[PDB]
């Protein structure tokens, strides 16, 4: 009853997970790429064969590139396509030194300056992509410096990310799998109490953050918080975990899990595997390859929303129809189609990040957050956001 598990998981509905992947494994520009959905489908009970040789030939292309570029690759982005070449059993720098170690050994160097010596100061990204970029050094078995971990471990003994903009556990289980990789190695062993502390911390953190239905903050952060769980374990966690199980079987019934990077995070831990497993993963594992679905009948319903947007002079409301099943995205674009209404994204990992509303782009430390009224924020983007008839959708300038 210590471990970890979610048995009994519906077949159908994890076969479909591994089918909404299947197809964008040929969406290969650099401008789509995304090296979760490669770990993601590795570690998984499900496989896209050739496609996946083809899909890291490009992740290498791309990365190597940007060392040619067109955008700006993050720390984190780069610790992802770390974990991606752990996920072929490939390792950098174990002869020579390597650009891309070093790449990101210098990330976290800046934001550990950004930080500050009193911690008073903010990452330039955030926490989370600070202990993904730990977590992948590691995994290729390269420290940092004692420096570097000690500004996430004070972060988590602070309770540091409550005033993030995020308030659920998704950044507390990341830190947390880069401590459990730390610990394994014992690397920065001046700093292994607070690590051991830490990594008993954040588990504790992600037991009381379920909720009734099951979920660990919200049923997105779950998957991670899955991951820590499963690390290693512990008095409670069989029952814990088979309230997620519930929750989750639930959520997939419910539409949940139709974004490739949240399908990324989900399909490890439906395999009983973390990221903690590329530390020396099995490259020949047994998956099932998968098959295209069949497209869904289109659909004539119409659903009726209202967007507002109070932070821009003169503010914003209009009731619009779209067809049901459509996206906040669709909505967006039928008031644009329908007025002065204007919006603008950039690409992510994640899908369109809305960047500007009726002219106002987010500033440094702003975003545009997406909230059902009254003040229920969204737990899906612009894409992946589906508005019920009668709801009313407000976006909101906020401060980081
Ligand atoms: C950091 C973060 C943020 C930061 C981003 C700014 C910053 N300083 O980096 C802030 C707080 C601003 C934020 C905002 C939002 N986020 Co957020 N975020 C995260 C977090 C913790 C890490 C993302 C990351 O760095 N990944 C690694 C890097 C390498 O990947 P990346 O794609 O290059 O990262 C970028 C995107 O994640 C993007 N971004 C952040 N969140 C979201 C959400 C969506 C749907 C999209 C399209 C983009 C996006 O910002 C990152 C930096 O540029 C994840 C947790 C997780 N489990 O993934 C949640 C997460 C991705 N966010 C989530 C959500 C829902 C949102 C919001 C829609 C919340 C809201 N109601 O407004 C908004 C975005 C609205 C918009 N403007 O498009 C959900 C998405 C779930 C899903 N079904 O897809 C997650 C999984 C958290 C959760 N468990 O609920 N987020
Ligand atoms: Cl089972
Ligand atoms: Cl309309
Ligand atoms: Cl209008
Ligand atoms: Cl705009
Ligand atoms: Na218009």
């Amino acid at each position: 009853g210590e471990f970890c598990v979610i048995p009994k998981m519906d077949g159908q509905l994890v076969e479909k997970l591994g089918q909404r992947l299947l197809p964008w494994m040929d969406r290969l520009s650099s401008e789509q790429l995304n090296p979760s959905i490669y770990v993601g489908l590795r570690l998984s009970s499900m496989q896209a064969g050739t496609k996946e040789n083809l899909y890291l030939h490009n992740l290498k292309l791309h990365y190597q590139q940007c060392l040619g570029c067109q955008t700006k690759i993050s720390g984190g982005s780069l610790a992802l396509y770390l974990l991606a070449l752990r996920a072929n059993c490939e390792l950098l720098g174990s002869r020579k030194g390597d650009r891309m170690v070093s790449q990101l050994k210098w990330f976290l160097e800046d934001e550990k300056k950004a930080i500050g010596h009193h911690h008073e100061g903010h990452p330039h990204t955030s926490y989370y992509q600070y202990g993904l970029s730990i977590l992948a050094l590691c995994v290729h078995r390269k420290r940092v410096h004692d420096s570097v971990v000690g500004k996430l471990l004070y972060a988590v003994e602070h309770d540091y990310f409550t005033y993030q903009g995020h308030l659920s556990v998704d950044t507390e289980a990341m830190a947390g799998l880069a401590f459990t990789c730390l610990e394994r190695f014992n690397f920065n062993s001046d700093l292994r109490p607070r690590i051991t502390t830490a990594i008993e911390t954040v588990r504790e953190k992600i037991l009381k953050a379920q909720a009734p239905e099951g979920y660990f903050g919200n049923i997105y952060s779950t998957p991670l918080a899955l991951q820590m769980l499963m690390t290693s374990p512990g008095v409670g966690l069989g029952p814990a975990c088979l309230k997620a199980r519930k929750s989750l079987l639930l959520s997939l019934q419910d539409g949940a899990f139709q974004n490739p990077m949240m399908i990324s995070q989900l399909l490890p831990v439906l395999n009983h595997k973390t990221y903690l497993n590329l530390i020396s993963p099995d490259c020949q594992a047994p998956r099932v390859m998968l098959v295209p679905a069949t497209e869904d009948p289109v659909h004539l319903s119409e659903v009726s929303v209202t967007l507002k947007v109070s932070s821009v002079l003169p503010p914003y409301e209009r009731t619009v129809s779209v067809f049901a099943g459509a996206s906040l995205e669709d909505v967006l674009n039928r008031a644009r189609d329908l007025g002065e209404f204007t919006y603008g994204t950039q690409a992510s990992l994640s899908g369109p990040y809305l960047t500007s509303v009726l002219g106002k782009e987010a500033g440094d430390r702003e975003y545009w957050q997406l909230l059902r009224v009254p003040d229920t924020p969204l737990l899906q983007g612009i894409a992946d956001y589906k508005p019920k008839n009668g709801e009313t959708i407000e976006l909101r300038l906020v401060k980081m």
